[PDB]
């Protein structure tokens, strides 16, 4: 239980693989997700080599305590992973094939710019620290990188689970470190957002524009103010299931824009009533008739502009 | 502590059984449930066999550490199950009888299409990985698959707990794996939904339709807008205790449909008032008289159509 | 570390006792409560017999690992109890006096039918499984069953903590099981419900009935609709701190009934206004005058009927 | 590892001390707080005594496993404390000086009667159970009872941390117990409540009284009903961050009282409008003029009476 | 094992370093944050020294159990840190080089005075307790104090991670304690607050001021009361994601100030209507015309004064 000694000076290559069994709990606010997978490790330890003719056995099995196992860690985990060693198998040349099943909560930031029409790349960073005896370097065994078909992430579509085969080798606290990037590409299922948030929010907005076909100040006040309160409720509901991004999001922009439409509707409703009382309803009539075209046209154009900027 | 060697080449059959003690916390949003149950395992290990005459006993009790025990895992669990070995017994022929009491949090997706009138099938997937020495295969001891009568899942009816006797055998990372499916059939207790959500939601809708017996634009605006806000409250309350499904649900469809009825009520209320001011209340009267029959008839038909599609 | 041998054939009697130290976290929605308590166990194991003359000590102290201890489990726990052995004391005859302090989240269903004026029976089920060597049977040492006086369950009154002395002996997976029932009788402190939910809910209802002393449709609409929205808020607040019962509760029935009173108030307010416009205010006047007596009388009469059904 | 033997028959005195390192998470609803502190224990074990001149060392250091340590427990804790032994020091005469750093969630009930102007006494109960060999009794080393100056309990002022030096000695399950009471006196920082809950709640009430300077039934209805809804929101916000007390609180009384003021305002608004329609506005005028003085005077007196009762 | 003996009487210097790997979960209400990092420790233990010539190795590796390791603790943690020893390396002169990776929940109070435009200093306090044999003293190895570039704290900007090199040496429970202060300077990303809370809150305020261009008491009541309710919603949303500070905050002051503007708007709306009915609309007109300038001017000045006080 010391690292296998080098034949020349070559670094020790630990081949890795992650096969996702379960994928759950994608918290958008926390930018965390829970994972359940197999972690497979392989390396050559010549000290464990044997003759398969005389030994009679093709493969020897070991307990973790018995042999040297490289200390593999995840970079972006909340706490150290919960692992259970499934199997350790040594080949006649000394090739070790370690398999463990684990659970871990991962920290991977999300890009909310195109929400709820966004895609994400979740990351799992494998890392190994070199020892004074020899330098450990990570590799990807593409044959042992995969995902169970049943893997389902609620409200998301799992596109691919790949690994960037070239590790990031760098110095950290005067020792070499080999980092691997496992990428899980997922896209958001936006269907639900349409009948639940998008269309209800557009209807409460259009209801506010019926004030352009009424001369009743008392009714218009109620119309524009009541629907504005519904939009505040909408804004809270949306913003409370999202983190505070230092950048502007698509849904962020739209919600904001709709507040300006309410502010300008209130100004129109006020102007129309002022002119009515000022005994000049002809100006009030032409402003109201204009608003009937202006408001939907400007709304539809502002939206085209916004969608264009964000997509 | 190596797997029992094969007489020929036949795979080792581990007979299983799950007897549910407590069933709780069915989270609809998370699509998870917690289970507390006995796991029983039985397999032949000829090396453990003894003569009852010489040994003076008919059963031999062992500690887990003492003998080979197959590594059984649950597929769809959040974290590895919390288990406590109840007993290990060996018959004279080497028929091992293992029993453990466990608790796990299980991932089992739900079909919200007919919610709150839905039935579900919860799954418990048992899996064993074959070893280099020999191939392990799972079986169901139907005599040891059950549930306590006291088992109660709050707001659900437990219909049955059965096991699909033929395991799913497949290759995973060049080793055989034997998977068993334990199914817990349940159906939702929808009674509470009727006096709490369904009838209150229909009453706030009918209150909106009293606007078809009023000419007061100011009162109508208030009646349709206020009741619309109550429906938004309803929609939030409902949608916050459900996951974001990529498919349309029955409750989803109904809530959505009711938004259209509110939008058309607002349009009618607007049209009637416009015509009043335009000094043609006869047109306004005939449209309002029509709405009194149209709105309930279209509502009741749309509902029959919807129920028909979903059931 | 195997069970003690019988002198004849008699089952091994493990005497039990539970003394409650801290009772807390009664979750009505989950139907769970947390309990911190002493668990005391006593049995005779003649193998541990000693002559204090030789041994010098009159009672021997042991570590759990050192001697055979019966596997006692709780049936209705979420997860296995967190226990810390306080003391294991053996007297010369081999009597083991085991004491441990534990914490556990117990699953005990509640009857919400008379809520908030309900009383409950919480259950703690002790179980022991028989071994092939000899049958273990539970007993209650009434001297060691109790509760600390300081034990306080927030918003509840603790009446009694007793044990059903005769254990439920039954077969389970071809072995005998001895089950004991510890009952904790409690009753809800309903005082807070009166000034916080009951009286505020009756006042918002009576405010709606002031519409029977007004002819202003616009004011009546606002009165009945605004107070109805307050009742929806009330209903949500109440129902979100309760589980979805398949049966009708007292508070459930009352909340429901009050919705009908709002629906009939809206109908009256509509009918009165229609008749006003139809230029027949004498009919409208007599209906409104009737409603002033009808509404409180029917409300008081329906409440008497409801209280009578539920209590 | 047995308790130190008595010279005569005197009970073994374990001197205790708690020094609070960090104090946090005071949950008012749960009536729990999280603590992090040093627990110090000191007793004489003559067996461990050594020659100071002949052993060369003045103080011997031991590992917990090596010597007898009294089993000290907290009464009012959720689960057993998480402890890490800092140091064990044996003096030449056998005085053991044990130190450990621990964290626990303590259950200490609160008196909400004068909330948010209340002061509290948090309790930490230390307990030891006597053994068959000899009786253990607790004592307070006042020199080792304290708190770090940096100790901060958010929204509270820490007044003192003292210990009631005379332990509660009593019998429990036929063995002596020695209980000690550690008291943490704190008083609530009520400043925030004034600009956030108190003044906003009084303004929405005074806004409802502007109805006494209006003859517009439709406006008064809106004024009194709208502000009443704001008070319901207030009441929910307040009551959801407090437990259901079986006694009346000061904030409880005030919130309740304000509901009666709203009920009487609605009655006045109704009476004034009835009289207007009944063509007798002179009676309506005198009732309204009276209400302008009556409402603030009765409000200010009811408050003086309430404050007097509660303080 | 015991601490390394002094050559003269010099205290043992443990050099420390913290290199932040991942920084997450900054709870403003709890004033806690979660940290994942490397802790590096280095001291000289002459007993572990070896001749590299005869040994053949230029360094020696040990298991924690094998050698003396100083008991380093964090002061301001919730619970004791979860640590995993990465590596222990010994140089030929007996210089130990210890590295561990840990995760802990750190308590560090925040200054909410300039929120959401606030910057903070998070603290990590390292402490070691001296022993009777010798005094242990902490030091900072500035070369081993850092942070990964990828370290991201959601909704915050990480400015610097430094250490106050001179430790706080003081007595605690009659033993000397060496305390080190690690400071993490961060500053809040306030962008999101502008389109989500600030601008929506100003628009609902300006909408209430359109009442100064209306004579309709009914429409004014609705305008000022409805927008006031939106401000209450705002106030709750803001205050529920903040702790109850015993001091006034900037956002606290602004929210409060806006309540006074609503109160004075209600008074103006009341005064204007009273004067209208009193048949003196000229006074009402001049008060209303004044309010149109007074309200924005006083609002803009009050804000300049407030910003000036807080910044
Ligand atoms: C109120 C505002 C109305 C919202 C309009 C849709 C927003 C949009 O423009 O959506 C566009 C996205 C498509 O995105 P994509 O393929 O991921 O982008 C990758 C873009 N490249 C090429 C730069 C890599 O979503 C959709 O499929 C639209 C379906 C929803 C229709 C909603 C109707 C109501
Ligand atoms: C607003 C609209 C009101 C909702 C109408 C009921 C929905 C429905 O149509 O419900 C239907 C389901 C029955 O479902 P089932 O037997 O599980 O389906 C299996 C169907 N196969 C196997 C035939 C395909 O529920 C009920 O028993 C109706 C009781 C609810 C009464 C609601 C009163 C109002
Ligand atoms: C709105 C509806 C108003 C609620 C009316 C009270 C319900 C009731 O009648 O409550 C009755 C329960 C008593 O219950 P008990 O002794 O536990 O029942 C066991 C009964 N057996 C053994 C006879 C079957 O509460 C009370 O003491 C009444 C005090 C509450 C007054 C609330 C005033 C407002
Ligand atoms: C609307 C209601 C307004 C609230 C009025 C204050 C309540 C009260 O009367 O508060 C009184 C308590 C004082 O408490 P004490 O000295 O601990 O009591 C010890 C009592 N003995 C003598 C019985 C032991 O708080 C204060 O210091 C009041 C300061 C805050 C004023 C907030 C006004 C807004
Ligand atoms: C309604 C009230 C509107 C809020 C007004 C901004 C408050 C402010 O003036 O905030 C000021 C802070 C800057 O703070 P700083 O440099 O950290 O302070 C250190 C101060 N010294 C000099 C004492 C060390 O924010 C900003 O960058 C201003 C951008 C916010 C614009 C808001 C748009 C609406
Ligand atoms: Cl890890
Ligand atoms: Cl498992
Ligand atoms: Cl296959
Ligand atoms: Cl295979
Ligand atoms: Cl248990
Ligand atoms: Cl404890
Ligand atoms: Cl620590
Ligand atoms: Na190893
Ligand atoms: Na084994
Ligand atoms: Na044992
Ligand atoms: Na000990
Ligand atoms: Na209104
Ligand atoms: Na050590």
């Amino acid at each position: 239980v010391s690292p296998p000694p080098p034949i020349a000076d070559e670094p020790l290559t630990v081949n890795t693989g992650i096969y996702l069994i379960e994928c759950y709990s994608l918290d958008d606010k926390a930018e965390t997700f829970k994972v359940n997978a197999f972690l497979s490790l392989s390396w050559k330890d010549r000290r464990l080599a044997f003759d398969p003719v005389r030994s009679g056995v093709r493969v020897k099995t070991y307990e973790p305590e018995a042999i040297w196992i490289p200390e593999i860690r995840f970079v972006n985990v909340e706490n150290a992973r919960d692992a259970d060693v499934v199997d350790i198998s040594v080949s006649p040349d000394g090739t070790v094939q370690y398999l463990e099943r684990f659970s871990a909560r991962v920290l991977s930031p999300l890009d909310f710019r195109r929400y709820p029409f966004d895609s994400q790349t979740l990351h799992i960073y494998l890392i190994v620290r070199s020892v004074d005896t020899r330098n450990i370097v990570l590799a990807v065994d593409l044959e042992k990188v995969g995902k169970n078909d049943d893997v389902f992430l609620t409200g998301w579509d799992i596109e691919s689970f790949t690994a960037v085969v070239k590790p990031a080798n760098f110095a950290l606290e005067d020792r070499l470190e080999s980092k691997l990037d496992y990428q899980l590409r997922i896209s958001r299922q936006y269907f639900s957002y349409i009948p639940n948030i998008i269309l209800p929010m557009l209807f409460i907005l259009f209801i506010s524009w019926t004030a352009f076909w009424s001369t009743s100040y008392e009714a218009n006040v109620t119309l524009v103010v009541s629907t504005l309160i519904a939009h505040i409720a909408a804004n809270i509901l949306v913003e409370t299931n999202l983190p505070k991004t230092p950048y502007m999001t698509y849904t962020g922009a739209i919600i904001f824009m709709i507040y300006l439409f309410y502010f300008v509707a209130v100004i129109e409703v006020t102007v129309q009533h002022y002119l009515k009382v000022e005994s000049q309803p002809a100006r009030a009539a032409s402003i109201t008739r204009a608003s009937r075209i202006a408001f939907p046209v400007v709304f539809l154009l502002a939206n085209i502009i916004l969608a264009f900027l964000f997509f």
